[PDB]
């Protein structure tokens, strides 16, 4: 599923991401735009053999299991395929553990390089929340 911008903001809002660990809703919408282009089915293979999954491109190196990342971890206790569903619950639950891990939203490289320090409120402007 390819979400709309305001549609995804509403979904993230009701799942409790607004101001979660201090990060306003606009930071989460901006990250998803540049990580996945709002597509829940996005995947990308990394040079070390891990794979990034779903709307926030969660990495199998640490957070989910796909059976093909030798020596990896499954800290979210979830199959990586569950992060590709049209319902964002699984990604949001795993995202909350990721952001609390110590580096904050810097864990998302596209957030640090394209959203951090910008006017992120413009991503939720005009949305029925
Ligand atoms: C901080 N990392 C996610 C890289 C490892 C956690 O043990
Ligand atoms: C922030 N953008 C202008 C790129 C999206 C519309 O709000
Ligand atoms: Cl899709
Ligand atoms: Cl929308
Ligand atoms: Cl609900
Ligand atoms: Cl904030
Ligand atoms: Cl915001
Ligand atoms: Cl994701
Ligand atoms: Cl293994
Ligand atoms: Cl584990
Ligand atoms: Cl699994
Ligand atoms: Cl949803
Ligand atoms: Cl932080
Ligand atoms: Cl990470
Ligand atoms: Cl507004
Ligand atoms: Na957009
Ligand atoms: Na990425
Ligand atoms: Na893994
Ligand atoms: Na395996
Ligand atoms: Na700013």
């Amino acid at each position: 599923k390819v979400f709309g911008r305001c549609e995804l903001a509403a979904a993230m809002k009701r799942h409790g991401l607004d101001n979660y660990r201090g990060y306003s809703l606009g930071n989460w919408v901006c990250a998803a735009k540049f990580e996945s282009n709002f597509n829940t089915q996005a995947t990308n293979r990394n040079t070390d053999g891990s794979t990034d999954y779903g709307i926030l491109q969660i990495n199998s190196r640490w957070w989910c299991n796909d059976g093909r990342t030798p020596g990896s971890r499954n800290l979210c206790n979830i199959p990586c395929s569950a992060l590709l569903s049209s319902d964002i619950t699984a990604s949001v639950n795993c995202a909350k553990k990721i952001v609390s891990d110590g580096n904050g939203m810097n864990a998302w490289v596209a957030w640090r390089n394209r959203c951090k320090g910008t006017d992120v409120q413009a991503w939720i402007r005009g949305c029925r929340l």
